[PDB]
This record gives structure tokens, C-alpha cells and sequence, in this order.
């Protein structure tokens, strides 16, 4: 049926340019090869406050992906992962923003680091939620567990650690081998 | 999984240049949405005799849809669509000409008018079979209720039917409504 997805970015200050924009051309990749589907976009851009880049009204309006995140600046400043899910959940899934109503909801969160708030993302529990860390803070399997707690379950489906920003085309490689066109 | 999928394009001679251009066009259409995933594709066209256009290893050593049929010749014959079922079945999908093994084997058959031939079809019945039957040819019950024997059931779902060619430009936009990134 219909899938409202989101993609949740981190804009924290370690990001270097470049590595902040194939966070940007990720986004884009995945944005064009489904162009045309049942699914409809939306992104926010999260470090120590929040601000959607575009939503789902906008990418109706003009679907060009290019065109949806040219005006994105890098924040440059905190991590603050449970405030930006639950921004998510409550600020950008609304039917007045382009949301529909019993489509499914999906969430891409990309990060660099650790959250550095707390408390707890049970408003956004019923999204679909996929997480990618990536970089060395994510060396340790302690820092990658902390992840799990915003992606949905098993974690095994739902949270990919990649080494390097480079990787990022190698997940996208391995997303379209999972594309079909369903019966 | 693996999806090894063959069109099968009618080429009689009851096609105007232009509607077996858009024909063509239908195909690479889909080919290029789906370039880079599991699918693997082959094209074969038929009218009084087959002719693989290119088959799955051809697919895979250039993937451009367009470069891959700019050499088809329009046979403008007849309509032998029992014969060239039975061809792809047992004539493309082989793993010499590069057919992936336990792949899903999907046949995409697209045609005009009746079929001038009969027999059958049952050693290509393990193959998921669309059939889109398009125009004139198909404007009373008895013409479209002939093609449900050469696809898959239930024909409410393998049985596509087009008024014009104009149509292909339609049912395109709709499959691509179906396309989703599996778990
Ligand atoms: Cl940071
Ligand atoms: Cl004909
Ligand atoms: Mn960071
Ligand atoms: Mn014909």
C-alpha cells in the first residue's frame, strides 16, 4: 500500500562536509529510484534542535529530490536523537503536512554518534524504524547497542553499522538487490 | 529472491511502426526502473518464428535497455504464440545462456491479436505468465477470453487488457505503484 517514509539525518559537529553530503546523496539515491511509487518522502534534519528540510506536502508538490535539499545548511552542533524522533513522530507525520492517513510509516535515521539526550521515543514506537551508524564512534559493540533501543526489533533487520561514510553506496547497492514489483 | 524474467513481444503484422515502438519502449521502460536489482532480463520477439533479441547473459554483460534493442527488426508476420511460449521455455531459459539456476522465472508476453497456432503450453507452466493483450483485436469477450490459457491464474491478476498502445505509457505508471523495497 502507501509508505510515508522519513529520513531523520544527523547534522552533528563532527560531520566533515563531505561526509555530511553522501548522507545528502544517499537520501537523493534512494529518493529517485523510487520515484514514482506508492512511496511518498519527508526529511529532517536533527543535531541539537530540529527542522524538517522538506515534507510529504512538499515532495508531492515538486517530487525532484535535488531540488527538495538544495537549501540544507549543516547544523554543527549536538546529538539529540530522542527529541528528534519524537519531533518526527509528532511534528511530521500529520495529514496536514502531506501524510496519509493509514499508509505505513517509516523512518531512516542516520547518525555519526551517540545521543546526547535521553528519556524515551514511545510516541514514535509504531513506525518503522531503521537506523544506520556510521563512522568510528560506532567501532565498539557498546556504542552500536545503543542504537537499538531507536530502531525497531530484531535489531538484526533493522540496525546497520557502516565503517565509513564511503559504505553508504555499497547500502545503497544492497537496498535496490531488495526491490520488487509486488503481485 | 533471484527474478529471471522474460518479455515476449508480439511482432505480427498488424503493428504500425509506432505501436511496435511503444511496445519496445514499454519494455525498457521497465528494464531501466529496475536496473541494478535482482531481476535479470531477456527479450524475445515473435510473430510466424522466435527471435531472442538477447538473452539474460547479453542483459548482464551490457545492462542498457536501449543499446540492448536497437537492432530489433520487426518481423511483421503472423501470431504463433503456443510455439513461442514453448520457445522461451525451453530455448531461453537455460543456464548456458545465463539463467540464473532457482531464480523466479517470470514472462512478461505482450500481443496483439490471436494466436495463429495451437497445442500447448504446459512445459512453461511452471512459469509465472502475464499476458497484456492489446487494441482491436480484443474488443469482445470471446477474443480476450483466448488469452487467459497462456498466463498464470487467476486471470483477473495475470490478464492485462489494453484498449490502445497509448495504454502501455498507463499500465507502466501503475506497476510502478507496486514497486517496494522488500525486508
Ligand atoms: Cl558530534
Ligand atoms: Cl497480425
Ligand atoms: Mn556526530
Ligand atoms: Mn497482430
Amino acid at each position: 500500500g502507501n509508505v510515508d517514509l522519513v529520513f531523520l539525518f544527523d547534522g552533528s559537529m563532527s560531520l566533515q562536509p563531505d561526509e555530511f553530503q553522501k548522507i545528502l546523496d544517499f537520501m537523493k539515491d534512494v529518493m529517485k529510484k523510487l520515484s514514482n511509487t506508492s512511496y511518498q518522502f519527508a526529511a529532517v534534519q536533527f543535531s541539537t534542535s530540529y527542522k524538517t528540510e522538506f515534507d510529504f506536502s512538499d515532495y508531492v508538490k515538486r517530487k525532484d529530490p535535488d531540488a527538495l535539499l538544495k537549501h540544507v545548511k549543516h547544523m554543527l552542533l549536538l546529538t539529540n536523537t530522542f527529541g528528534a524522533i519524537n519531533y518526527v513522530a509528532t511534528e511530521v507525520f500529520r495529514e496536514e503536512l502531506g501524510a496519509r492517513p493509514d499508509a505505513t510509516k517509516v523512518l531512516i535515521i542516520i547518525t555519526d554518534g551517540e545521543a546526547t539526550d535521553s528519556g524515551n521515543i514511545d510516541a514514535a514506537k509504531d513506525i518503522i524504524r531503521y537506523i544506520i551508524g556510521i563512522g568510528k564512534h560506532f567501532q565498539t559493540k557498546e556504542s552500536q547497542e545503543t542504537l537499538h533501543k531507536f530502531a525497531s526489533k530484531p535489531a538484526s533487520e533493522f540496525v546497520k553499522i557502516l565503517d565509513t561514510f564511503e559504505k553508504l553506496k555499497d547500502l545503497f547497492t544492497e537496498l535496490q538487490k531488495k526491490i520488487y514489483v509486488i503481485e
